């Protein structure tokens, strides 16, 4: 088989790549109204840092059901209603807490009040409840940031996940009202969208529907104006096992919207469940490893190529969320639809837990890479030109600098994804030609590679004999997988021009980095903490806000015990802003600091240090 051409043209910035990927979600499992009990958890704790953790704010989003199942009531109607915001306080403070922005569904019942939307006592309520929330927010993190959140109508409404509420046709167009009076009343710069759901063709999806047509010509209840604000409109479509399909029935939507709803041409359209499969806790093995992640990638790539690159429809699509932030069960804890992999380590006294970040977790950090301009660049085989409706594709980036803490980059990233297949004796030859890389000083390029031999977890842990609970030191060794085979910086030929012929397995992700050396060496890591895991191992989360450049090869980890001089942790180049440290002597408690180490082998400063005592 001829080996697979992809050019790359860096004197080519064509328009503009926005990160439309940035997004994660999850649903806090029965009974709804004990969803504090799963949000507040040191599982959920630990799973967000893990979340927050993909560089370069690689995940920005999660957005979370039932969050108003978090706020509970104290009076009654008659007698004086009152809220109690204590968990969802919690909840919200611990996105903040790892650079994670709520996406807002406004669904729940504030501890059973909320029975019946076309009850209109109960739809004025629900109107101050939603200001309620919005002014305290707003109050507590300030209206700057609240006003980055998307809030959304209840999930799903032509699924009738309601609970006890009932949310008739009517009552969900009254509900839809409150929100955006809710909201409005708080300050007029908040945004609201939904209604989250399939959009299945007429009769089907008629809550959907129905909020489009109430929206763009129906009467507000509470103002009487005709038409009512609708700043997103959000729809959920699952491939089936197949990406492509996942856009070809987008633009199916689309186009229905852009007929129907001539006012709402320009409305951003969000598809905030936009996975290959339905049923997150099914399991199956190519969600346990690369397979899963280079189909991410894959579906990607088709979105911006295919869809926001330019075309005919140019239709306004702005984020694409995959909706694994679930936390995983035995015993399937790599094969679930989910970032990190959940183990219950239930026979330590007393029982913890212990996350590992799967390879789909992995890839967002080689997304977070890209930059904000897209590359012209071209698949082909044996001359024929093939789009990313293919097994091997490309996304291929470039930033301009601005300071001198700044310089020149590309970010080529290309996939080998057969969607849910994975072929283990295949091998794709490809011939990757980046040419027109402008002059700049210091140039040299990284790769990083993922695939299911050498960077797959649940491989190392399926060769140790799948152990449920496994040791301290079997988890070294699976974590010893989690982070792309990273080579070193290597000076780019002289000329402008990189050639390279790596070899691809199916599935595989190849990031090419290339940087020209800014002036000024990285910045500081901020916001180091050390988090308990288990006698003898903690897990360090840091953030990379002001790091500035993301020509970063790792992150220099340093140890002092006993005011003793500061020594280096030995451990795999990695990009990931957190790392469980887990030493063999167990030896902990003591001092942490973290710096940045660039292509050029500079140092960014170190954080302030961070004491760590181990409680006996
Ligand atoms: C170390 O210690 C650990 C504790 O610290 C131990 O941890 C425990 O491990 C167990 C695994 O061994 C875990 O048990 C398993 O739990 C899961 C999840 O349970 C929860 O979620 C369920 C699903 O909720 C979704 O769906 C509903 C709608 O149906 C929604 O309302 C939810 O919002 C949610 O929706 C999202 O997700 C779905 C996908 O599921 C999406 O489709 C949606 O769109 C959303 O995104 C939920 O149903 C469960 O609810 C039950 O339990 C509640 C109390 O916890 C209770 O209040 C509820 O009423 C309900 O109770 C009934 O059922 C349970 C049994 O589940 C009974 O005990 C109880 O009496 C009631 O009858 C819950 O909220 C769960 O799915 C698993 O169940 C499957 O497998 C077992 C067999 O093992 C069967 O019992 C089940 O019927 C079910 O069947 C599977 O297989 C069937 C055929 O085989 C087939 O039908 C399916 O294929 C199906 O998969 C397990 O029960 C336990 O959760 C976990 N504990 C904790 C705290 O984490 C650990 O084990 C230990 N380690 C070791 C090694 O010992
Ligand atoms: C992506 O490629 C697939 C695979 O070739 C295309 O699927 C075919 O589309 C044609 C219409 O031009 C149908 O006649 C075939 O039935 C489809 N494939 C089957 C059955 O495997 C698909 O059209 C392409 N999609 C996009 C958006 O380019
Ligand atoms: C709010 O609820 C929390 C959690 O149950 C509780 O600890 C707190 O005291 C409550 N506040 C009031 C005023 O009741
Ligand atoms: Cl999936």
């Amino acid at each position: 088989e001829a080996p697979h051409l992809v050019h790359v043209d860096a004197a080519r910035a064509l328009w503009p790549l926005r990160r439309f990927w940035r997004s994660t979600g999850f649903c806090p499992p029965l009974p709804h109204s004990q969803a504090d009990q799963y949000v507040l958890s040191w599982d959920q704790q630990l799973n967000l840092a893990y979340v927050g953790a993909v560089p370069h704010r690689g995940i920005k989003q999660v957005r979370t059901h039932w969050l108003l199942e978090l706020v509970t009531t104290r009076g009654s109607t008659g007698r004086g209603l009152s809220y109690n915001f204590t968990h969802l306080d919690g909840y919200l403070d611990l996105l903040r807490e790892n650079q994670l922005l709520p996406g807002f569904e406004l669904m729940g019942s504030a501890s059973g009040h909320f029975t019946d939307f076309e009850d209109k006592q109960q739809v004025f309520e629900w109107k101050d409840l939603v200001s309620s929330l919005a002014r305290r927010y707003i109050g507590r993190y300030g209206l700057a940031h609240v006003s980055k959140w998307n809030f959304e109508t209840w999930n799903e409404p032509d699924h009738h996940d309601f609970d006890n509420v009932s949310m008739t046709m009517q009552g969900f167009l009254n509900y839809y009202d409150a929100c955006s009076e809710g909201l409005r009343a708080a300050s007029p710069a908040l945004r609201l969208g939904g209604p989250g759901d399939s959009f299945h063709t007429p009769p089907r999806s008629p809550l959907s529907w129905g909020l489009l047509r109430h929206c763009h010509d129906g009467t507000n209840f509470f103002t009487g104006e005709a038409g009512v604000r609708l700043d997103y409109i959000s729809l959920h479509r699952k491939g089936a096992r197949s990406s492509i399909s996942i856009l070809e029935q987008e633009k199916v939507v689309a186009q229905q919207i852009r007929q129907l709803f001539p006012k709402f041409a320009d409305t951003p359209i969000y598809n905030d469940e936009a996975d290959p499969l339905v049923g997150w806790s099914l399991p199956q093995p190519w969600r346990a490893d690369v397979t899963y992640a280079a189909m991410v990638v894959k579906v990607i790539a088709q979105h911006q190529n295919l869809l926001l690159a330019n075309t005919t429809s140019a239709f306004p699509y702005a984020l694409l969320s995959n909706d694994n932030a679930f936390l995983s069960y035995h015993p399937h804890p790599f094969a679930q639809r989910t970032l990190t992999a959940r183990f219950q380590v239930n026979n330590t006294r007393p029982p913890h837990v212990q996350l590992l970040r799967k390879p789909v977790l992995t890839a967002m950090g080689l997304l977070a890479l890209l930059d904000e301009e897209q590359l012209w660049a071209e698949v082909s085989q044996a001359g024929t030109v093939l789009d990313s409706n293919h097994t091997v594709g490309v996304l291929a980036s470039a930033h301009r600098p601005q300071g001198p803490a700044d310089a020149w980059r590309a970010a080529v990233l290309i996939y080998a994804s057969d969607d849910t297949r994975a072929h283990p004796n295949r091998s794709v030859a490809v011939t990757l030609r980046l040419r027109g890389v402008p002059p700049g000083p210091g140039l040299v390029y990284v790769t990083r590679y993922l695939d299911n031999g050498l960077c797959s977890p649940d491989g190392e842990w399926r060769r140790l004999g799948r152990p449920v609970f496994p040791t301290a030191e079997q988890f070294r060794r699976m974590r010893a997988a989690e982070d792309p085979v990273a080579a070193a910086p290597r000076p780019l030929p002289a000329g402008g021009r990189l050639t390279l012929r790596p070899a691809l397995r199916l599935p595989s992700l190849l990031l090419v980095h290339v940087c020209a050396r800014p002036e000024k060496p990285p910045g500081q890591v901020t916001r180091l903490r050390a988090l308990p895991l288990t006698q003898g191992q903690l897990v360090l989360v840091w953030s990379d806000e002001h790091v500035g450049s993301k020509c970063l090869w790792t992150y220099e980890i340093q140890f002092s015990q006993d005011g003793k001089a500061y020594t280096p942790v030995s451990r795999k180049p990695s990009t990931f802003n957190l790392f469980v440290f887990s030493p063999d002597t167990g030896a902990v408690s003591g001092s942490y600091r973290v710096r940045a180490l660039d292509y050029w082998a500079r140092p960014g400063p170190f954080s302030d240090p961070v004491p760590y005592l181990e409680v006996p």
